[PDB]
């Protein structure tokens, strides 16, 4: 069975709750010594603490992916704690609706959080993954990187670059032994903006009939970073119930 | 005929030579009042001059897409001269091969140069186009934006961003009577490119191109005139790809 991560070291950025927290637990159960990592270092310690409870291998760290210094620390910490880096899940990020006349700080920040971050980390992680003989990079994109809508300037155009970054950098680090893929999630039960009348709307145009649950992405991350996705690269697997939200 | 820009006002960044030249040069003969702009200040003026020379209305001005001072200056300086804004051609842009380990300074700059700026100017002209009833914004992408190859991270993902921005902000300025399009151009045999091109490379770039010739700056401009004129009045959000059916 190829859906495992035996003898693997995985950084997961942004993994204190939600998808990150989920990818972390799932990779740790898959057999990977997880470097849990978030901006809020205590929940990051808890997720890594939790994985330790269940018999897993993990250390929990602080890392504002937007902080170059933090990136180089996390990268250094992983090697100092597990000896190698073979998997990186760039899940930290975010976004939302903004007006067309939004302030640019909001704008440029999105490409710092959602793109600049994960590209730089991929740069820092790449040569180590090479030494191990190969690795895998997973960028958590969004359905906004595909979709087309009002008030979607920043959140849309940012995450569409992360897709198309994923497509191309595969050609760069492919030769070093590295796969690069992307998961574009739909809406996830992760809630302050949710109400049952918006729900039926969100559930319109969603063929599978439900919103998402973070183990949905987490399950897809395991696949795309495991040997079951061993010849897969340059891709963007959209997990959104057959629809938009 | 609807392939015209009669009594329109077009801010056209990056327009001192090559493409942006032929855009601003073509929009001229299409009865447009052009604001020829480029980061060389003489370069824009020299072009507005030949336009005025051949029959046109055009003022030469200096703008650095990646400079806010220059952006707010171009909106007003066009308005003060023609009253209104009806066309914004964000032809100013850049990029090319870059190794994977490139310095983050290079990576950010291509976004500053290709996205952020474009987006900002188009924030600016959008309520002034709204006064004139409506207009057309045009971005210049690149086949880097859909294509995938080695050393394309900065060049490729940024134009990609440009593209899907075009796809999304058209829902925003779409009710303001504005339409957003973009063109991904293939390789354009310009004067700049010719001087570092060669027949043996050109033959390489061209095999796997079905039409069998390089692009030329007018080919982008013909498409730019169509996309900005009423002859595409119900066309918006689009990313038209002028590359002869292939990649280069
Ligand atoms: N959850 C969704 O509905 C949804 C939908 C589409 C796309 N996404 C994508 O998933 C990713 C995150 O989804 P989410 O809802 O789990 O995220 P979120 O923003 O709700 O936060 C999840 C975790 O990310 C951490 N985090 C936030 N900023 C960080 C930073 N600068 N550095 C490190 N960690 C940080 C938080 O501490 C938190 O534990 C984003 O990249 C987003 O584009 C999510
Ligand atoms: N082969 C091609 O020419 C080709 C192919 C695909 C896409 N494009 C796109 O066309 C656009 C540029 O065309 P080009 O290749 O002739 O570029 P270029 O560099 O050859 O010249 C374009 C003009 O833009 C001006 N310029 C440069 N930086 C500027 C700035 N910060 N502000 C304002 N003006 C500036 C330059 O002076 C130049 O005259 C870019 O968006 C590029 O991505 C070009």
């Amino acid at each position: 069975s190829p859906f495992h991560l035996n003898d693997a070291v995985a950084i997961v950025t942004g993994a204190a709750a939600g998808i990150g927290r989920a990818i972390a637990g799932t990779f740790a159960k898959a057999g990977a010594s997880v470097v849990v990592t978030d901006l809020k270092s205590e929940g990051a310690e808890a997720v890594a603490a939790a994985i330790r409870q269940a018999g897993g291998k993990a250390i929990g760290l602080e890392c504002n992916v937007t902080d170059e210094q933090h990136r180089e620390a996390v990268i250094k910490a992983a090697l100092d704690q597990f000896g190698k880096i073979t998997v990186l899940v760039n899940n930290a990020g975010g976004g939302g609706p903004k007006p067309f006349d939004m302030p640019m700080s909001d704008f440029e920040w999105a490409f710092k959080l959602n793109l600049f971050s994960l590209f730089r980390l991929s740069q820092l992680a790449a040569p180590h993954m090479q030494k191990a003989g190969g690795g895998a990079i997973l960028n958590i994109s969004s359905i906004a990187g595909e979709n087309t809508n009002v008030r979607m300037a920043s959140y849309g155009s940012s995450k569409a670059a992360v897709n198309h970054l994923t497509r191309n950098i595969a050609f760069d680090v492919g030769p070093m032994g590295i796969r690069v893929n992307a998961i574009a999630p739909g809406a996830m039960k992760t809630a302050t903006v949710l109400t049952p009348e918006i729900e039926r709307a969100m559930l319109k145009h969603t063929p599978l009939g439900r919103l998402g649950e973070a183990q949905d992405i987490a399950n897809a991350a395991l696949f795309l970073c495991s040997p079951a996705a061993a010849w897969i690269s340059g891709q963007v697997l959209t997990v959104s119930g057959g629809g938009v939200q």
